[PDB]
C-alpha cells in the first residue's frame, strides 16, 4: 500500500506581475534606471525566462515603505522577516484549506503536518502557525523545514511517503509556502546572478494530502509515491547557494547549473527506474522543477524527451514563474487537470509511470517515481 | 522490528567555562563591569542554574574582534552566521565520527542523514556539509532542520523511527549540532530575557545511528524507539519564542514556561503509556531535556518522581549546560554508561521502559517511548 497524493491545493499573492513589464517596474522601483547596461541584462533574463507572469507579495508600496528591501544590499532582514513570517502562513493556510477540501476528510483526521518554507525562520515556526490557523489537532506531528530550496518538493514527498507507510491511517498535510520577500532585492553590477532571482522567482503555496491505504469511499488518489531518492550532482559544489544575511537571503547561481543538472538526469533516471525495468524516458509523465528554461531545454535534449513531454511543467513556469518548492505541486495539479480535460486515461497524461524532479542547493536532485491513477 | 538507537557520539567546543567564574567573565568581556546591580542578578541567575560548566565556541578573543556580538543589540548576524555555519558542521563531524565508530559499520552503509541545528541557516545546509566532510554516499537521503529548538531531540528520533522502519536496511545518522554563537549577546538593563540564555545555554553536538532490524553480529542496540508523539501545550501560546534578527538569535520565555510544561507532563505520559498499560512514572527510566533547573524541579514535583529519576539528566545539565536539541542524547549516552558502571540489567538504569522528552517553542513537547536493551 503505497503513500498516495489524495489532494492538491494552491494559492498565490494577489499582486500579479506580467513579465513583459517587469524590467521597467523592477529598475524603476529599485532606482536603477541609470544602469543602462545592467537593465539590458535584466531585460534579457526576463525575456528568456519563459515566464509570462508571477504573483508576488512585494509591491511598489512595500518597497516605498522599505527602501532597504529595494536596495541590493541594505540591512533589512528584520523588516523582511516580519512580512515573510506572516505571508508564508496566510498563503499556506489558503492552499491547505483547498487541499483539505479536495481530500474530503475533516481536518481532524490530519495526523502529520510537513511545512516547507524557503525563508521565514521563526520559533515556533510556520508549522505551528498553520496548526493554530487551521485549528488542527494540537497533537498533530509536525516537521518544519526552513531554507531547503527548490528541491524541497521532492523532499516533502520523500518524508510523507515514509510517514504515511509506517503509520497506519496516517494522513499527512504538506504545505510548501514560498514567499520571495526575504530574497527580493535590487540588482548588482558586481553580482549579476543575484538579479536572476528577481527575474524568475514568484510566490506561491501548494498543499497536498498524502496517505497510504485510501478509503476509496471518500478519498480520491491522484498519484502514488512509488520511490524517492536524493543525490548530490558530481562536481557541482557551490553552483547554487543562498546565505541568510543582514540584508536577507542572497541568491547565487553559477552558469553551469543547466549543464550540471541536465548531464546528470539520466543517472537519476536509471537509478530510479532500472529497478522497475523501465528505460524509455518518454514513456513516463514528467514533473520537473522549472528552475529555468535552460534546464528544461537541456534535460529534454539530453534525455531525449519529445518536445511536448514537459508541456505542463513549462506552462506552470509561464503562468507562475519559479515558486521554489511549491512549483512541482502546481505542475502536478495542472497535469491531472489537463489529463482530465484531454480525456486521457490517467492523471499522468494517460501514462502509468512518471517522475518528479526537485533541483536545488547542492546541487541536490530529489527523484520521486510516481504512478498515475485512472481518470 | 522497532527503529533502534545503535550508537551515540558527542562533541563540544574546546573552551570550557566554569559557571562559578562566568558572571565575572561575561560582564568583563562585554564591558559591563559598571553595571554592578545587573551583574548581581546575573550572578544569581548562574548560581541557581545548577550548571557547573559549559563549553562554548565564543571566546574573549572572538568578542574583541567582533564587539558587535558583545553588544546586546547590534547588526551582527553576518559575523555570527559565518562562525555558526562552520561551527555546527565541524562540531557535528566530530560527534558523527564517534557515533559511526561505536556503530561498527562502514560509513558507506549510512543511507539517511538527519541534521538539526538551532541556528546556522545556509543553502546548501549543514547536512550537505556533513555529507561532504564525512565523505558519505552522495545519494544519502538528507533531512535538514534549522531553528526548531529544544524539543528537536524528540523530533529527529520521531523522523528516524519512520525512516528506519519503512526502509529495509536503512541506517540513519542523526546529528544535532548546537552552537550558541548566534544568540550570545551582552546584558541590557532594559532587557531581562536574553540574559537567561547567557547563563544556561551551552554548545555541543550529538550524533546517533538509528536502524531497524539490527545485525547483532556487529551492531549493538542501546535503546528502542517504541512510539513518538508531539503536542502543543494548552494555553501556552507565545510562552517560548525565538527570532532570528540582524542582531542574531533572540529568545523570550514567559516565567510560566516551567509550570506550563510540568503541568502537561502527566498528560503526555498518559497518552504515551496508557496504550502500554503503564501508569507508574517511577517505573520508567527518564531522559528529559533540561531546559532549566526549574523545569526539572517542577516535573519531578508534579509527576511525583523519586530523586534519582532525573539524576543523569541533572548531571548532564551540570556538566554541559543546556545544549538545545543535542542535550537529550548526551543524557541518553551517559545513562547507558552509568547503568553499565552500576552493573545494572539494562541500558535504562535496569528498567525496561523509558521516556525521552523534548521541550521547546510552541510550547511543543516531543514524547518518545523508549525500551532499554539487556546488558550482560
Amino acid at each position: 500500500k503505497l503513500a498516495t497524493v489524495m489532494a492538491i491545493g494552491t494559492a498565490n499573492p494577489p499582486n500579479c506581475y506580467y513579465q513583459a513589464d517587469f524590467p521597467d517596474f523592477y529598475f524603476r522601483v529599485t532606482n536603477s534606471d541609470h544602469l543602462i547596461n545592467l537593465k539590458q541584462k535584466f531585460k534579457r533574463l526576463c525575456e528568456n525566462s519563459r515566464i509570462e507572469k508571477r504573483y508576488l507579495h512585494v509591491t511598489e508600496e512595500i518597497l516605498k515603505e522599505n527602501p532597504n528591501i529595494a536596495a541590493y544590499e541594505a540591512t533589512s532582514l528584520n523588516v523582511r522577516h516580519k512580512m515573510q513570517v506572516k505571508g508564508v502562513a496566510e498563503l499556506g493556510k489558503e492552499a491547505a484549506l483547498k487541499a483539505i477540501k479536495e481530500w474530503g476528510q475533516p481536518k481532524s483526521k490530519i495526523t502529520h503536518l510537513i511545512v516547507c518554507c524557503l525563508a521565514g525562520v521563526d520559533m515556533p515556526g510556520a508549522d505551528y502557525q498553520l496548526t493554530k490557523l487551521l485549528d488542527l489537532d494540537p497533537s498533530v506531528k509536525r516537521f518544519m523545514f526552513y531554507h531547503l530550496g527548490c528541491y524541497a518538493g521532492g523532499t516533502v514527498l520523500r518524508l510523507a511517503k515514509d510517514i504515511a507507510e509506517n503509520n497506519k491511517g496516517a494522513r499527512v498535510l504538506i504545505v510548501c509556502s514560498e514567499m520571495t520577500t526575504t530574497c527580493f532585492r535590487g540588482p548588482s553590477e558586481t553580482h549579476l546572478d543575484s538579479m536572476i532571482g528577481q527575474a524568475i522567482l514568484g510566490d506561491g503555496a501548494a498543499a497536498v494530502i498524502v496517505g497510504a491505504d485510501p478509503d476509496l469511499t471518500v478519498e480520491r488518489p491522484i498519484f502514488e509515491l512509488v520511490s524517492t531518492a536524493q543525490t548530490i550532482v558530481p562536481e557541482s559544489h557551490g553552483a547554487i547557494e543562498g546565505h541568510l544575511l543582514e540584508s536577507g537571503l542572497s541568491f547565487h547561481l553559477y552558469k553551469t547549473v543547466p549543464t550540471l543538472i541536465s548531464n546528470n538526469i539520466k543517472t537519476c533516471l536509471s537509478d530510479a527506474f532500472t529497478p522497475l525495468n523501465i528505460s524509455d524516458w518518454n514513456s513516463l509523465f514528467w514533473i520537473a522543477h522549472p528552475g529555468g528554461p535552460a534546464i528544461l531545454d537541456q534535460v529534454t535534449a539530453k534525455v531525449g524527451l519529445e518536445k511536448e513531454k514537459l508541456k505542463v511543467t513549462r506552462q506552470v513556469l509561464k503562468d507562475y514563474g519559479n515558486m521554489s518548492s511549491a512549483t512541482v505541486f502546481f505542475i502536478m495539479d495542472e497535469m491531472r487537470k489537463k489529463s482530465l480535460e484531454n480525456g486521457q486515461a490517467t492523471t499522468g497524461e494517460g501514462l502509468e509511470w512518471g517522475v518528479l524532479f526537485g533541483f536545488g542547493p547542492g546541487i541536490t536532485v530529489e527523484t520521486v517515481v510516481l504512478r498515475s491513477v485512472p481518470v
